[PDB]
């Protein structure tokens, strides 16, 4: 698709069976999607941005789908309000900005 | 240009005759820039990102130019991990993600 940016650009995507709503994000270097229960073991780490850091978990290797999309990769967990889809992943799915 | 996700998305910027490099974010609604003196009465703003609640200096109609290309929009400057251009002014500079 070529998505504007007049809004936010939520997106479906699915992780097991969930279905979720997420932004696509180029300025995140990760995925963190709000908390879930993910199989497998899971690192601590911290992320930051706006305000602070926050600390998240570290799963590797889930498939998301984002829209018909079959990304696997790093996904870290934890209080975010917004899911978010970074970097790791856009690139998986070929995600491009252009002007 | 075509800009691709593997690396940051990070541009140089012309704003108040100064050249910086920002981060092209498409999950952020504003734009918001490392404590800078820019021209112009400000409002005292309060915003927030993974971390939380922060105070800004918001200053409106400011000239900034992206890659060559131009915008005229609000700016705000605070404790930013890095600048970041947001959705505001990428719509004015007809930036879409593509994928």
């Amino acid at each position: 698709p070529q998505i504007t940016l007049w809004k936010r650009p939520l997106v479906t995507i699915r992780i097991g069976g969930q279905l979720k709503e997420a932004l696509l994000d180029t300025g995140a270097d990760d995925t963190v999607l709000e908390e879930m229960n993910l199989p497998g073991k899971w690192k601590p780490k911290m992320i930051g941005g706006i305000g602070g850091f926050i600390k998240v978990r570290q799963y590797d290797q889930i498939p998301v789908e984002i829209c018909g999309h079959k990304a696997i990769g790093t996904v870290l967990v934890g209080p975010t309000p917004v899911n978010i889809i970074g970097r790791n992943l856009l690139t998986q799915i070929g995600c491009t900005l252009n002007f």
